[PDB]
């Protein structure tokens, strides 16, 4: 029994920056519709709090991502997270997040930083920057060495990237902004989309 | 008010490696000349160190590159150092330079180092060796995630690289030797370019 | 006197994931005729350490590789390998290493992991995974920077990538899998082309 199960069933992560605007539920409706129940809201933004409290009912997964301290983890934590996501591997939110026993993927890049996550019991790991670091070719290289691990890469990565990721197996899903930009009509069709690229 | 101020003004570093022949003086006049009043002397050899004593009164904001131990470390400084420069994070360098009040740029490339810096009060890190690594792409990652970092990328840069770079919000200045290669009226040229190709 | 030796003379040191039906000896000494006599067998599997006990009085260099633990470390030393090998730096493999007297060759990828490893008295390390972090590039910014170091690539790389390695500077071998796919005059081709591609 996984707790990051639904994550595993999207294959799909698109992550959020909340400008203010957006329709929340509305967004929130066609990601279930479309088979995809998890989202990140990204704390670059104190909207991006007021967000995860308003899609708290949504019956999204719903995680936090840049959580760059224990207090913004657990800040995130009560505004109706369910996961935290930081860029890179911090202890103290790894020691808030075993504290709270939630799931928290630290962004990892290399061998080293991968066995240091390991050595903390985390085995599901965000890829970051997936794009620029050549994602596919070293989550390839990993499959091999480290075959307990399950990455979330994000960073970068666009539609054409896809059909690539889905053919690796330690993938936990794909993570991306991209995803949801433009109109209710225009996001649904690249989830979609990127729903169809992965597992053809 | 910032120590690095000069640099943020080049928005160019020229690094030299001391074979002992060079116009120095020539040198800095030249740079002074073109907007660029920063340079970095590499500790590669230990004339790097006479030339960082043959510098001290040129008006140059004079950096201490590849220092690679606390001791190295205080030697260019009493040499005329005033910023020191290593190709990865020695936190015991940032221990001598944080008792000596002066700045120190650690080199990093992953997300996890860019924390770990951070953690040690440091916000303007060298990003190296940039070329291999995707110096564009991977701080344009940065500018979203860690929007209060500046960064010196260094490492395999080349002139046509620069209009990219200069797009960055979070650039401090770009690092490298190519720059300084031939001779007065040569290096002004290269210098004069690269000061161009940056801000346009 | 250098315990890597072979390695050096080799500057090729194949990978092998054992499977089980391989012809041990008959790779061994079509190795050694070639002028290759060091070989890699990773743990990814337990017959690896099956195959380090069958090749004891083979005459070649026998590497652990993918050792992950002190205690993995140690078995592998009891069955007949001369050296170790990890994806990333494990300061407790090391202390097995240095206790047992053998070297340990850690995978590094960041100038700062560089300076961890050698801080640790290592200076002679993997740099993985190889063909996606653009080795060649990033192993010439090294040779600067690091002239100390001696570095074994691995990890995806190609026949044609060869004859960049062969000109770096700071190269004790090149790693590789792909030299062992096929059948005992396959291989040994393989093996001759990658010798003689390094070194022209």
């Amino acid at each position: 029994m996984d707790p990051l199960a639904v994550l595993a069933e999207s294959r799909l992560l698109p992550l959020l920056t909340v400008r203010g605007g957006e329709d929340l539920l509305g967004l929130a409706r066609v990601l279930e519709e479309e088979g995809v129940g998890a989202l990140e809201i990204t704390l670059r933004t104190e909207k991006g709090l007021e967000a995860l409290k308003a899609l708290r009912k949504s019956g999204l997964l719903l995680g936090a991502g840049t959580v760059r301290s224990p207090k913004e983890a657990e800040a995130a934590l009560e505004a109706g997270a369910a996961f935290l996501v930081s860029p890179g591997l911090l202890e103290e939110v790894a020691a808030l997040a075993q504290a709270r026993g939630v799931p928290y993927l630290p962004g990892v890049l290399t061998p080293t930083e991968v066995e240091r996550a390991l050595a903390l019991g985390l085995s599901a790991l965000k890829f970051f920057p997936a794009e620029p670091f050549q994602g596919v070719r070293v989550l390839r290289a990993y499959a091999e060495v480290f075959p307990e691990v399950r990455f979330l890469p994000t960073g970068g990565i666009k539609e054409e990237h896809l059909p690539h990721y889905a053919a690796l197996p330690n993938l936990l899903a794909v993570g991306g902004s991209w995803l949801l930009q433009g109109n209710l009509e225009a996001v649904r069709a690249k989830v979609r989309a990127a729903k169809a690229l992965l597992s053809p």
